[PDB]
């Protein structure tokens, strides 16, 4: 440690030290057991509206890049599956590996994928995004799962803009991007009780895990691998498996919406 992050001395197996939440009862992300995930018919589908959806910037935060939404009113929201009440999409990012064979957080049946996309959602009843990670039901994240195969195409204006926004700090206007064109053709998902798996690895996420994965083509991930970890004019390190390992189940079950 010093500031927490992904290398050999700040990495994941160190964070307990500062946030000793890194140990609790529901961390994330977790392995997905196919043949012991419970279908559970009692789970509604997914509602996703995502057409009104206004971005307004792209961030390198020095971990990872985020989308970020306007959230001042009820534009891209989540609503359905295993939730109670409607939560507004406040931002989006990846985590992606130094190889094609790693990449992604959760893992099904101990398969990693190269990348992994965050949709965070906070829960309305709470009024701001800061109040709902204090709560156990305070942020909903969608989690999709990214192959290399094909180009995604609604992809590419992500990918051209990271030579912008290269080194942690910097930041660009990113307007009118469409996150529908993020999603796979089928919305069938596994969902369990869980944390940001990052720190401050509060437990106060409802995971939506995607069962069918995104393509995107090795170009389109090679453009993930060239943005860094420092601040400009800093020695550089490059923003390669910004991913933490999967942790115990403990006392849960992971639901599928799908037999
Ligand atoms: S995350
Ligand atoms: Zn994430």
């Amino acid at each position: 440690s010093h500031h927490w992050g992904y290398g050999k001395h700040n990495g994941p197996e160190h964070w307990h030290k500062d946030f000793p939440i890194a140990k609790g009862e529901r961390q994330s992300p977790v392995d997905i057991d196919t043949h012991t995930a419970k279908y559970d018919p009692s789970l509604k589908p997914l509602s996703v509206s995502y057409d009104q959806a206004t971005s307004l910037r792209i961030l390198n935060n020095g971990h990872a890049f985020n989308v970020e939404f306007d959230d001042s009113q009820d534009k891209a929201v989540l609503k359905g599956g295993p939730l109670d009440g409607t939560y507004r999409l406040i931002q989006f990012h990846f985590h992606w590996g130094s190889l094609d064979g790693q990449g992604s957080e959760h893992t099904v049946d101990k398969k990693k994928y190269a990348a992994e996309l965050h949709l965070v959602h906070w829960n309305t009843k709470y009024g701001d995004f800061g109040k709902a990670v204090q709560q156990p039901d305070g942020l909903a994240v969608l989690g999709i799962f990214l192959k290399v195969g094909s180009a995604k195409p609604g992809l590419q204006k992500v990918v051209d803009v990271l030579d912008s926004i290269k080194t942690k700090g910097k930041s660009a206007d990113f307007t009118n991007f469409d996150p529908r064109g993020l999603l796979p053709e089928s919305l069938d998902y596994w969902t369990y009780p869980g944390s940001l798996t990052t720190p401050p690895l509060l437990e106060c996420v409802t995971w939506i895990v995607l069962k069918e994965p995104i393509s995107v083509s090795s170009e389109q991930v090679l453009k993930f691998r060239k943005l860094n970890f420092n601040g400009e004019g800093e020695p550089e390190e490059l923003m390669v498996d910004n991913w933490r390992p999967a942790q115990p189940l403990k006392n849960r079950q992971i639901k599928a919406s799908f037999k």
